[PDB]
């Protein structure tokens, strides 16, 4: 691509509209494209006399060659050194001023809205805010005076370009398309890398990033990307100069980026003694910006976000696993290596390549194996890492502190490095930072940790923009904001339930089921009638019926111990809701009821499962959504064996489910002072994170229309103040949820030959989920009827229980 570098940057330095080749460029990215005009360094990257005013420069004659000015005309030109008022005019550094609440924007005449400045730092691990506090006074003041989270959760993989582009779009990497720092797109037949020019091609970058959302809605944006050779001081000066533009030309949104502390963290590890200086230098850059804003009378006008992309872990060349120690055929694969693995065939002409044999050769083969293979559809759903053709079918999830590589020579013909990142985004070392400071943010406010996919919505709220469709939950971060909150309405219910009564005689059913239940009292007869009409429903359905947000046919079924929403289309519940008090007792399935399945006289035979299909299907068994172990009485236990409570389960999966139901539910009720459980199936055969329609289901119980779930979920809710029982909670709630994969083996669990007490809870913790994850996968809307604010409930639905110490 040819450039006419003989043009000039005169009057165009850091121009905001980029110009078309062959014309030469003067914008903050021209260096990256080898396209700057011949005089860009001379005019636009001045360095003379450095970055600071000194007493002797005060009131100097302007010399246009100087990097920044200390002349009397510099404030009107907008090009003072950032410490000009401190050195020359007796002013204090911003960091030395007391924190004073910004109740309203205090903006210069002609400012239509508070500008937003995003100050992005690469590799800034969450714990640096505490561990580095003594050397980061400007950042500690933003943090203590503004709104801060103890940490912000990045997206997987915890790499730079996936995370920065998620910050910009509100999208998961599988949706925006930047699924790694390295990628092959088989449709394009094209490779994306950190080095080189392919990564500039727009076809890689999907969604709508914030600078485009702004520009389309009439809000002007600074260019967010900076060529690496532009010094940080010059990036700050360029932002301050843009903020001095005339009102009609001046952007409202800006970004600064620092390559530190990531650059040093790779060399020295996250807490290497060499890491103090990079933290001090980032802090000094924040101080330049804040002093510069104070000079422009913008320090009580601009909203500042201080945010990282990911953290940093200790990783050394010696902690590398080699695929050459597992695979015979190592020359027949291409590996994307490091802190994750992605595997595909080296040649699409090789008809000997078999993913199943590769997976099996990588599965629990060495006792302390430091990675686990997955077909991407079997990855924890909370990673949202499958629905992109750029994500290879075979994935390796690498243990924190480790790498994977194809063969040893890859590690020494490429130890050097002491830090790296990329691992599972629930890993503590990978967590990063969020601070918001300014008029629109709250004052001296802590907020709970949240995910970086939520920030795009908030940045849109700060700018008065309608966000493009994204994976945030708009409103979930309203508690960060003083004003500009977004006040969503609950989605409208699409399908109303049927409330069937007794409509069928037992002999109408030819389901091939049997139950030893022929055992016969007017006291207990009215009572069973009241329980079937919903007399215990306020105990077992604590937060209202889930709303069904798509068109379908389903029945509400009431029972003593549980309530369900029973799909006549999928022949099983969409949800089953029950409450277990701290005092509840566990019981056995009585010997005479081991194989008991009972026709439900409220549901037609034609909308029922049948036991014959399970008998004939030699791979598939069944379980129950409401656990028979937690029946309130022997009489109530018969309800748990209704055919309307049965769901298809592989034997291997029933090991996990029966341990959850028999041991773990009661443990959680004990620990949390009661729990409310909502359980159900999920169908996601196209791994898009969204509810399947019936025509997407790939597997049925043999000989039947009974669809097989890809996953089983549970939502486990209790009172945040555990001095109140789950069923009498006046205040905020506490939730944990999971999305367990419905697999025919426990190959994921290397210790599965051992007692469930040694592996099942570990599996469940890996498959922890947000309620929102379950909403996407089911088309249900939970917590419709609480005493809590809708924004509070949205925050609850985005909560992830991480199980990190
Ligand atoms: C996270 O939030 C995001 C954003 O909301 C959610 O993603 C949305 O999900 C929708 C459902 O999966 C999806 O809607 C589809 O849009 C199709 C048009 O798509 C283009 O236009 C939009 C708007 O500008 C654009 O954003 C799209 O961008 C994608 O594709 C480009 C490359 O083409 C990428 O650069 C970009 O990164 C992005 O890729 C991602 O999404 C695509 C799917 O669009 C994936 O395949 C990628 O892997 C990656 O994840 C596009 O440029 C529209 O055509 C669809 O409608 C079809 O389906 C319905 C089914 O009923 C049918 O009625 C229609 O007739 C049509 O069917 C016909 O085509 C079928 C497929 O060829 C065919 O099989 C049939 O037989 C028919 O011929 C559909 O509406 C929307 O695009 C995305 N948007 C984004 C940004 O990803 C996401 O779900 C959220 N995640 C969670 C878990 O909640
Ligand atoms: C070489 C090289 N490798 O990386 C970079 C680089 C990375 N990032 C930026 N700017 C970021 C992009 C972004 C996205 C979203 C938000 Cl909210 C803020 C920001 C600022 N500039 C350059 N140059
Ligand atoms: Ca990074
Ligand atoms: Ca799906
Ligand atoms: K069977
Ligand atoms: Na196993
Ligand atoms: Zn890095």
């Amino acid at each position: 691509p040819w450039t006419a570098t003989s043009g000039s940057c005169k009057g165009r330095c850091f121009e905001l509209q980029e110009v078309g080749p062959p014309d030469c460029r003067c914008d903050n990215l021209c260096k990256s494209y080898s396209s700057c005009c011949h005089d860009f360094d001379e005019l636009c990257l001045k360095t003379a006399r450095g970055w600071e005013c000194t007493k002797d420069r005060c009131g100097e004659v302007r010399n246009e060659e100087n990097a920044c000015h200390c002349s009397e005309d510099c404030l009107s030109r907008g090009d003072c050194c950032t410490n000009y008022q401190v050195v020359c005019k007796g002013e204090s550094h911003w960091v030395d001023d007391d924190c004073e609440e910004i109740k309203v924007p205090e903006c210069p005449a002609g400012f239509v809205r508070p500008p937003l400045i995003i100050f992005s730092v690469d590799g800034f691990r969450a714990s640096y805010m505490k561990k580095g506090s003594k050397v980061m006074p400007n950042i500690e003041k933003l943090r203590s005076c503004g709104t801060h989270a103890p940490y912000m959760r990045p997206v997987y993989p915890t790499k730079t370009f996936p995370n920065l582009y998620t910050l910009a779009t509100g999208l998961y990497p599988e949706s925006h398309g930047i699924v790694g720092n390295s990628m092959y797109d088989p449709v394009f037949d094209a490779s994306f890398h950190l080095r080189g020019r392919e990564k500039f091609n727009h076809r890689w970058w999907g969604g709508q990033p914030l600078w485009i959302t702004a520009t389309k809605q009439g809000v002007r944006a600074g260019t967010f990307f900076w060529s690496v050779s532009i010094p940080h001081e010059r990036r700050i000066l360029t932002i301050l100069q843009w903020l001095s533009l005339p009102d009609n030309e001046r952007p409202s949104v800006y970004a600064f980026y620092s390559e530190q502390p990531d650059f040093s963290g790779h060399k020295y590890g996250p807490f290497g003694p060499e890491m103090t200086n990079p933290l001090r230098e980032i802090d000094k850059t924040v101080g330049q910006l804040m002093d510069g804003l104070k000079q422009l009378r913008l320090h009580r006008c601009v909203n500042v976000i201080f945010v990282g992309d990911h953290g940093m872990e200790d990783v050394t060349c010696d902690r590398t696993e080699f695929l050459s120690n597992y695979l015979t055929n190592v020359d027949d694969i291409t590996l994307v290596p490091g802190t994750l693995g992605r595997i595909r065939a080296k040649s699409i002409n090789n008809s000997k390549y078999d993913p199943k044999t590769i997976i099996a050769a990588l599965t629990c083969k060495k006792p302390d194996q430091h990675f686990k293979p997955y077909m991407k559809q079997h990855l924890p759903k909370r990673l949202h890492y499958a629905n992109n053709r750029r994500i290879e079918d075979i994935h390796l999830l690498v243990d924190r502190r480790w790498h994977v590589a194809r063969k040893p020579l890859d590690v020494y013909k490429k130890c050097f490095f002491q830090g790296d990142h990329g691992f599972d985004n629930k890993v503590n070392s990978m967590q990063t930072v969020f601070v918001g400071y300014g008029p629109t943010f709250k004052y001296r406010t802590k907020v709970p940790p949240f995910e970086n996919i939520e920030l795009y919505n908030v940045m849109c709220d700060l700018l008065g923009l309608k966000p493009a469709p994204n994976n945030g939950t708009h409103g979930s971060l309203n508690h960060l904001l003083r004003t500009n909150t977004f006040r969503p309405t609950m989605p409208d219910e699409v399908s109303r339930p049927n409330y069937p009564g007794i409509m069928y005689l037992q002999s109408e059913f030819d389901l091939g089921c049997t139950c030893d239940d022929k055992v016969e009292n007017k006291l207990e007869e009215l009572n069973k009638r009241l329980h079937t009409k919903g007399s215990t429903k306020e105990r077992h359905l604590l937060y209202g019926r889930p709303a069904v947000l798509y068109r379908t046919s389903y029945d509400i079924l009431y029972h003593t111990d549980f309530e369900s929403g029973y799909s006549e289309i999928f022949l099983m519940p969409l949800w089953t809701s029950y409450t277990i008090s701290k005092q509840a007792e566990v019981s056995s399935i009585p010997e005479h009821l081991t194989n008991c399945v009972r026709p439900d006289v409220r549901v037609s035979p034609g909308f029922s499962q049948n036991c014959l299909a399970y008998k004939n299907d030699k791979q598939m068994s069944y379980g129950f959504l409401f656990p028979p172990y937690l029946s309130s009485s022997p009489e109530a236990k018969y309800d748990a064996f209704l055919v309307t409570n049965m769901v298809p389960m592989y034997p291997a999966f029933k090991r996990v489910w029966a341990y959850f139901q028999r041991v773990l539910v009661k443990k959680y009720a004990s620990e949390r002072n009661g729990v409310n459980v909502i359980s159900g199936p999920i169908f996601d055969y196209n791994y898009d994170g969204l509810r399947d329609t019936e025509d997407e289901i790939k597997q049925y119980v043999e000989g039947s229309s009974i669809p097989v779930p890809t996953h089983y979920y549970s939502i486990i809710t209790s009172c945040l103040d555990f001095t109140q029982p789950a069923d009498k909670c006046d205040g905020p709630l506490s939730v944990s949820s999971f999305i367990l994969p419905h697999r025919p083996d426990n190959d994921e669990s290397c210790n599965s030959s051992e007692d469930e007490s040694k592996w099942v809870e570990e599996l469940m913790k890996m498959h922890t989920a947000r309620v929102r994850d379950i909403e996407h996968l089911t088309g249900l809307d939970f917590y419709r009827k609480t005493s809590r604010s809708y924004s509070e409930i949205l925050t609850l639905k985005t909560y992830l229980h991480t199980y990190e110490s």
